[PDB]
């Protein structure tokens, strides 16, 4: 059981360089309405809008393989891979990069679909299990196995010693209830190489099925600088959250001793679920209902970093949605922004463009 720490490796901001980037492909009819063919078109436009600026690997199941190589162009990789849902930020390596055996190293933390048994998404990951170790063997790249459950869209980094994550997950009884917050705390400095935290209370409204990752109410923009979901809509029941975070965020000074500044980054008005998109769903008592009416959880803090590319949600509120794109510019000057139409379609899932995503660092020398 040696960490990472002990061979100098550590985790590298999303900002930093990357060799490509890991997409992962729906399948299953109870969580992708009418079996899964509207996501999987936008899952192959978030894959070749990624490809434009770095190169992309997807991976699908077997009974898939052929459909996405069909759909996807020959420049998107297209690797055969057993998965139980395609949320690669989650089941993915967290990688992690050495300064001084190769120079690029990968995690591959415990998984539960967001739960477990009694407060998961799913009865059935014991595909996902083996989806970090695969993406690591196939690109022969060392794996630290952790027995601690833990997803990568519950944790964010600046590259510089601040990890940002959230109570609400990670200190959650379905994750991890025999550890406490120093000993978790203790396992993060270890294997991600950081030395501060900053702990926002809870995830995004919605956000209550996974029970609420970061990725979804805060990351960083750069250093000493953080995007916050917002809204100014005090009877939204999301407004009391981002308020709160932004107390927190406000008298927080990360390990380089900068004052944090945080730009908010507007949640779209309020989007609800379906009944033509619930309908779609196969009920079949393998994973959790998909109700028309429902308050989707959709944020545009739920967004990737490329090299030079920030691929961004678009959620149909058009006033919302200009209003991010806005804000996004003006952060990543050195970036070229581009959006995926019918972000909507993934978020039905509960995820949407970060959340299928795993970067790969590229390797330093
Ligand atoms: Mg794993």
């Amino acid at each position: 059981r040696e960490s990472p720490a002990e061979h100098g490796y550590y985790m590298p901001a999303e900002w930093d360089s990357h060799a490509q980037t890991w997409i992962g492909w729906p399948e299953r009819q109870d969580n992708w309405r009418h079996n899964a063919l509207p996501a999987q078109r936008v899952f192959a436009g978030v894959a070749k809008a990624i490809s434009k600026f770095e190169p992309v690997t997807v991976c699908a199941s077997p009974a898939q393989w052929e459909n996405a190589r069909k759909q996807l162009p020959e420049d998107i990789r297209v690797v055969e891979m057993s998965m139980n849902d395609s949320w690669f930020r989650d089941s993915g390596p967290t990688f992690i990069v050495r300064k001084r055996n190769r120079n690029i190293a990968g995690i591959d933390w415990n998984f539960n679909a967001w739960g477990g048994a009694n407060d998961g998404c799913y009865n059935d990951w014991s595909h996902d299990l083996l989806v970090s170790r695969k993406i690591l063997a196939l690109e022969r790249i060392p794996r630290f196995q952790h027995s601690m459950i833990l997803e990568g869209g519950s944790i964010h980094v600046d590259g510089e010693g601040t990890c940002l994550v959230t109570e609400e997950c990670l200190l959650n009884k379905n994750r991890n209830p025999h550890m406490s917050k120093e000993q978790i705390e203790e396992e993060l400095k270890k294997y991600l190489g950081v030395q501060s935290f900053i702990w926002l209370p809870r995830g995004l409204y919605g956000d209550e099925d996974t029970n609420g990752h970061i990725d979804n109410m805060c990351c960083f923009a750069r250093p000493g600088v953080v995007l916050l979901s917002w809204t100014d809509d005090e009877t939204d029941p999301q407004y009391e959250r981002s308020v709160e975070a932004l107390s927190v965020l406000s008298n927080s000074i990360d390990a380089r001793g900068r004052k944090i500044q945080v730009i908010k980054l507007y949640i779209p008005e309020p989007l609800y679920m379906t009944e033509e998109e619930s309908s779609g769903i196969t009920q079949d008592g393998e994973a959790i209902p998909r109700l028309a009416g429902t308050r989707l959880a959709a944020s545009y803090v739920n967004f990737y970093i490329a090299n030079g590319g920030i691929i961004a949600p678009q959620f149909g509120d058009p006033i919302r949605d200009k209003e991010a794109i806005r804000v996004l510019s003006d952060t990543f000057p050195h970036h070229s922004v581009v959006g995926i139409e019918n972000a909507r379609e993934i978020v039905l899932a509960g995820g949407n463009i970060h959340c299928i995503t795993q970067q790969q660092p590229a390797e330093p020398t």
